[PDB]
């Protein structure tokens, strides 16, 4: 678990699913997504504060772009 890379837990469709909440997605993206990722995509700080202004489709966009530029640690 010491420097374990983020293997996506959920797929694009699983995220878009209104069954799956926005909070645990933002948790995943702030859990390993570094400071520049969190600043540009505004996923830093209090999850709920982000979640009240986070739309699901933006979170799936942020998710896909995370791995695309390796912005995670």
């Amino acid at each position: 678990m010491a420097a374990a890379v983020p293997q996506r837990a959920w797929t694009v469709e699983q995220l878009r699913s209104e069954q799956l909440p926005k909070k645990d997605i933002i948790k995943f993206l702030q859990e390993h997504g570094s400071d520049s990722f969190l600043a540009e995509h505004k996923l830093l700080g209090n999850i709920k504060n982000v979640a009240k202004t986070a739309n699901k489709d933006h979170l799936v966009t942020a998710y896909n772009h995370l791995f695309e530029t390796k912005r995670f640690k």
